[PDB]
């Protein structure tokens, strides 16, 4: 028995919903549950994507099912092809090409490396130089689909292929949207008006009696899911907020991404939230219509670099550099307190809209000496060995995987009491405090208390490290594993 | 070593040059030449319409050769209907009045099929709509079975490109249109062969390739529908020997032989002249006219475009019956025919006159038997096949043509006995008609002197036997055996010549 779990893509910068999603796979290989993540877009460059992450045989994409090109990986030279077998001239302009019979312009290809050893895609030109047709090839490098044009370079069908070149998908657009999908599939051939239908398709065809869906990207896959049948289970995971506007739990509308779940909230076994907060508001707003359980999205993973060898006095803060985050409070926290403590640094890890505010807010206080833009950095471990705590001044979280690995590296947290996240792995007094939101002078209270008191931050310190050990990969397994047994159990 | 005709399709009702080309096939398999027709158009009714003239193997279809479908023949009947029902569960709506069928999908409408037969044993296309009803695809299917060419469709029901398939479904050829004057027009085309691709223009371009796939050292080729064939030939190589088959008048005014135009449909050929070995005209009158007008720069030569069989049937069981075997146009000038009854009645009564074709020409004749009191004496008879049965009674022939062409009606008639008064016009009555042998020749428009030469053999029946008797052996020159002998030596020193 599989579990599905159903996303759209992988970018080439892995979103939230895509880490979720290999991280869910991970735990669900290492408990001996078989998983594999399920995607929809046609992305000829998601074997590419995938590679660091995941396995080939640890996700089907829909495309490549009826492509008949899942869980193949990259084939092992197209210029030597065009010359030494065709006898075309080639004329480079980019990592591009003109391809010519003699006098006669027939291709534009388009390369990705400077070796010339992975082929993007290749345009075809008529007798008076009309561009009829597109070739777009997959990164593990067969033909993919061609295009066909019209008018004004307009799209007009396009014919996807399995590897040894058969069509396996045709689509019709008119002005462009589909209006027609043709499937080969099982020796016949079926129909479809849109990509939701194929996608419904897709689903009923992966599915054996016992197997369990989860709806991630709840914006593509409940449309899809809307249109299978109720003997196949799934249930919806809520990555973020669910509503608009979280101080109107009762009336306000449920975020666009999400409508179309909540408008058929029966179709699901149950929703997932990160939080216990979150699972206690969305089973209100939801009058209990089908059960809500709080899984973590993450978990705290082993230690392996050294654990507060302090001395200066580090402050950080792991978050993108985003209105929500409040960061420009940190460094007014930062203004304030240095004069009481001079050595006292401030450390922001992440990226976003906020930089160029941010770095000219420190040179107007001149904090170029105490406070830090440092961007993304992949790994953070050597960081956290000398962070006396963290910071959260946002005005709005999610469970943060971030918080959840400084404090498996012994880092207290002084944060703002939002939704939510903070209240999940943050109990005052024990592993850090919670402030009311937006209350600066408290923040600064608290930070100034326990840079007086390192004896406090010691004993903090031993919380976070516990906070940690609550939400160990062992914890979060027990409760997968529970909560896919009791849905299937209830299922059937 | 291989001889290939290369026409363009075969019809329905075969015309002349299909005819010729099969004809021509027949006589060197007879002779133990290896012989095959190569046509170039595509044409998913062709492997129907060869059925009753030559076999798979008898000829290579342009199109059949690039889909691997050359000498493929009609597969298993196929019940589409219960494939369709049974396994599709699809719901079949039956077009009264058709062989047709909408296809439905519960509720969704997918499909328009039309079969050729009221047995729905031979689909013939395949409709395809998208959930607009909009029409964007067509199936065209072989009448041996296979999907031969889907077509798909922009705007209003307009063709924007094909594909073609074998009969495994494996694309093997696309083609682009960009439209002209309201009709699509090839704009680019291509080719899966040899696990290459090649890339082609035009049917031109592409027809050339297909040639020179075909052609080994010491094949020789027969340009026989020059308007397309020979455009083809001027891309190949002069390695590549042809010889171009005229079937017509050369020029389009036959009265100025020296400057003239060149009929269109020659125009490719005669301007490319050095690409030929030779010309090949019906006609000994019209060879040495060709022959004058290229000042001799290739060979011409003239083999007639069909032969005589000896007659078994009763000959000349002899009511004065006058027959004419011609299509009812403007250029056989069959109205003056009914002008000579209309004088020759007075003379004999008993006469008849018959005039077997059809065409546009049949209300203005009609008017004028009735205008004249002719009914009991001039009959149009329309189109038959077969008209062995009315030879065997027949006085005399009749041709009053402004123009002519080799006629193998006039061949076979004559092989029957009967002999023959025609205007003195290019080409072919000089070719089967020697003057008081089997018949006799009038100058044109000469309606006194056709008069007086037709009574003349009315009044003098043993000048008609004598004529009949010329008849025979004038067919007999135009033998099975006497065709092969010329064919053979022709082939034989062309071959000589180029090597």
């Amino acid at each position: 028995s599989m579990n599905y779990f159903v996303g759209n893509s992988l970018g080439v910068n892995l979103t939230g919903i895509e880490k979720a999603i290999i991280n869910r796979l991970n735990l669900f290989k290492e408990m001996g549950r078989p998983a594999q993540c399920v995607f929809l877009s046609w992305n000829r460059y998601l074997y590419r994507n995938a590679q660091n992450y995941i396995t080939s045989s640890d996700y089907i994409n829909m495309y490549d099912f009826f492509q008949e090109a899942t869980y193949l990986e990259r084939n092992e030279d197209w210029l030597s092809y065009w010359t030494d077998e065709c006898h075309y001239t080639l004329k480079h302009v980019s990592h591009d090409f003109r391809i010519y019979d003699q006098e006669r312009f027939l291709m534009y290809a388009h390369f990705q490396d400077p070796k010339y050893r992975i082929l993007d895609y290749v345009n075809h030109f008529d007798s008076q130089r009309r561009k009829v047709k597109r070739d777009f090839y997959d990164v593990r490098g067969f033909l993919s689909c061609s295009r066909i044009l019209v008018d004004k370079q307009q799209t007009l069908c396009e014919f996807f292929y399995n590897p040894e070149g058969d069509t396996k998908l045709e689509k019709y657009f008119s002005y462009p949207e589909v209006q027609k999908i043709i499937v080969y599939y099982a020796n016949k051939q079926y129909f479809f008006n849109n990509e939701t239908e194929l996608g419904a398709f897709f689903i009923k065809q992966l599915y054996q009696h016992g197997d369990l869906f989860f709806s991630d990207r709840n914006v593509y896959t409940a449309p899809i899911f809307n249109l299978t049948p109720e003997s196949i289970p799934v249930v919806a995971v809520l990555h973020s907020t669910h509503i608009k506007n979280i101080d109107a739990l009762d009336s306000s509308p449920f975020k666009n991404v999400y409508k179309a779940m909540f408008e058929n909230l029966s179709r699901y076994r149950a929703i997932i939230v990160s939080t216990e907060q979150q699972k206690l508001d969305v089973e209100k707003r939801i009058n209990h219509t089908i059960p809500v359980v709080n899984i973590p999205v993450g978990y705290s993973e082993t230690i392996d670099t050294p654990v507060q060898t302090l001395d200066s006095v580090k402050l950080i803060s792991v978050a993108r550099y985003s209105p929500e985050k409040q960061l420009h409070q940190q460094i007014e926290l930062i203004k304030r307190l240095v004069s009481y403590v001079p050595k006292i640094e401030l450390h922001m890890y992440g990226f976003g809209s906020e930089s160029k505010k941010l770095n000219e807010l420190i040179q107007k206080y001149g904090l170029e000496n105490h406070v830090y833009l440092r961007g993304f950095l992949s790994n953070l471990d050597q960081e956290y060995s000398d962070a006396y705590l963290s910071l959260i001044t946002s005005n709005m979280e999610g469970f943060s995987l971030a918080l959840l690995e400084s404090l498996a590296h012994g880092v207290p947290v002084i944060s703002y009491d939002i939704k939510y996240g903070p209240n999940e792995l943050i109990t005052s007094d024990f592993n850090g405090y919670l402030i009311t939101k937006n209350d600066e002078d408290a923040l600064f209270d608290k930070v100034k208390y326990v840079i007086d008191h390192p004896e406090v931050q010691q004993r903090l310190s031993k919380g976070s490290l516990a906070k940690a050990q609550q939400y160990s990969k062992a914890s979060l397994i027990k409760q997968w594993d529970q909560f896919v047994r009791l849905i299937l159990e209830h299922h059937h």
